[PDB]
C-alpha cells in the first residue's frame, strides 16, 4: 500500500511533510518550496488535502496556502509503489496568482509537474 | 469582500456548498457534479480547501474526493466582486484519474476551467 | 461539417483569421490578441496549425508566434456545430514565457481556455 | 544558440525529428510516440510548429496531427543550452481528444510534460 504520511522531496528540491491521514483520507502538512517569484520571502506553508483510502495506489489532491504570497497552489496525482516497495508521487499542479481584477484573470494560472520521493 | 461560504453553481451545471471559512482560511463542503465518466453513478462528494483570509478578492484551492470514482479533482482560482457586488469564482481544475502503474501516468491528468456564480 | 477557415473572435475579445485548410489539414493565419503582459506593445502575430480533415467536428492545434514578445502560445480544441449550424471552437491553451535558464522553467507556462465564435 | 532541427527523444521514449527551421521560425517534422490509448495503432505522425529565431534559447510551439487517432497534441516549451553546450527542450503539452458533442467537451483535454534531449 502506497502511503502519503511522512516527508517527501521533489525534483525542484522542495520538501513537504504530510501528517496522519484520517479515515476519510484527509491530511494536513507543511510545504517548504525551493523556488518562488521572490525566494527571499519563502516561509514554511500549510497544506490540506484528501487521498483515497481503500486504494493501494491512491489518487489525491492538496492545496498549499503560501504564507508569504497571495497566490495558492493545488497539486493532484497518484502514489505508485513499485515491485521493490519504492514509492513515487507523480503530480501536476496549478499555481493561481492574485490579480487586481477580472480583466487580468486570463494570465493568473500557471501549470507544471512534480515528482516526489521519500526523504528517507 | 468576496466570500466563498455559500451555494454555487458552475457553467456545466454542477453545484457546491461551502461551509464557514475558519481563521486560517480553511473550509469544507459538498460537491455535486453534473457530469462524470459514468453519470449514472454520481454521488455527493466532499471538498476541502484553503483560501486567503485577508484579501478582498482571495485566491483559493480545494480538493474534491469523488465518492463514486477513484479519481480526484483539484480546483484553484480567485473570487472577484464587480461594482454591483456580484461574485464570480474564476477557476482552473485538474482531474486525476487512477491508472495501473507509472507507465500509464502520462494520460492520467485532465485540465479544464469553470466559472461559478452564487445560487440566489 | 465544422470549418476553421474564416474570421473568429474569442471570449477575451481577441480575433483571428484562418486561411484555407489544405489536404493535410494544415493552415496559417493571423492572430490579434486583445490582452498581453504589455498591451501597448501588441502586434499582429502569425499562427500555424493542423486540423483533422475528414471529421465533421475536427480536433486541431495551432501555434501563435507572438511578434512583440519572446513568448509562444499553443491552442488545441475541437470545432462543434449545433443544430442550427452555429460553430464554436472550444479550446485550451498554454502560454510559454521565455526564462533565463532551466532553473526558472517551473514558472514559465500559463494555462487557460478560450471559446471562439465566427465573426458574422 | 539552442537549435531545434534534428532528432530528439523524450522521457517516455518517444522520438521526433525536426527538419529545417525557416527564416520565420517555422518547422515541420515527424513524431513517433512511444505511448497512446491504443499503442497497437501507432504510426509516424506529422508535426508543424514555430520557434523564435533571434533568441539563443527560443520558446516554440508545435502541433502533432496523429495519423492513427482523431486526437491532436500541442507542445510548447523552451530550448535551453547549458554551459557545456548540451541542449534540453523543456515542454508541456495538451492532448485534445475527439468527443461526440459539446456536452462531453469538459473531459476532452489532457495535460502533461516532456523533457527532450538530442538522440546523438
Ligand atoms: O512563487 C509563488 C509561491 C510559491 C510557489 C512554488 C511553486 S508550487 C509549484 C512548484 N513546485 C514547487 O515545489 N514549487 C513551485 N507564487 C507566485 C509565482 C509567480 C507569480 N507571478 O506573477 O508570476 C506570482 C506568485
Ligand atoms: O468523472 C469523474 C469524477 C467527476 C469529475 C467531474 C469534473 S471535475 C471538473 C469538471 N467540473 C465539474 O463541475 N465537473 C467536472 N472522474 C473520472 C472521469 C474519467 C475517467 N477516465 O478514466 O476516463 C476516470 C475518472
Ligand atoms: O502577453 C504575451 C503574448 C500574448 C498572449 C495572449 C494570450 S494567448 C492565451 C490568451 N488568449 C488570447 O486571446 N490572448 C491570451 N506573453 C507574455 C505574457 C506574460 C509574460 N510574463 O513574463 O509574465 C511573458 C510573455
Ligand atoms: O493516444 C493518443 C495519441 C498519441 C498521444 C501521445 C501523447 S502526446 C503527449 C505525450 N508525449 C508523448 O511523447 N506521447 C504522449 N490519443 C488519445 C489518448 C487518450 C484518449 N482518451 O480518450 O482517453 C484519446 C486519444
Amino acid at each position: 500500500k502506497c502511503s502519503l504520511t511522512g516527508k517527501w522531496t521533489n525534483n525542484l528540491g522542495s520538501i513537504m511533510t504530510i501528517r496522519a491521514v484520517n479515515s476519510r483520507g484527509e491530511f494536513t502538512g507543511t510545504y517548504l518550496t525551493a523556488v518562488a517569484a521572490n525566494p527571499g520571502n519563502i516561509t514554511l506553508s500549510p497544506l490540506l488535502g484528501i487521498q483515497h483510502k481503500r486504494a493501494s495506489q491512491p489518487t489525491f489532491g492538496f492545496t498549499v496556502h503560501w504564507n508569504f504570497s497571495e497566490s495558492t497552489t493545488v497539486f493532484t496525482g497518484q502514489c505508485f509503489i513499485d515491485r521493490n516497495g519504492k514509492e513515487v508521487l507523480k503530480t501536476m499542479w496549478l499555481l493561481r496568482s492574485s490579480v487586481n481584477d477580472i480583466s487580468y484573470d486570463w494570465k493568473a494560472t500557471r501549470v507544471g509537474y512534480n515528482n516526489f520521493t521519500r526523504l528517507s
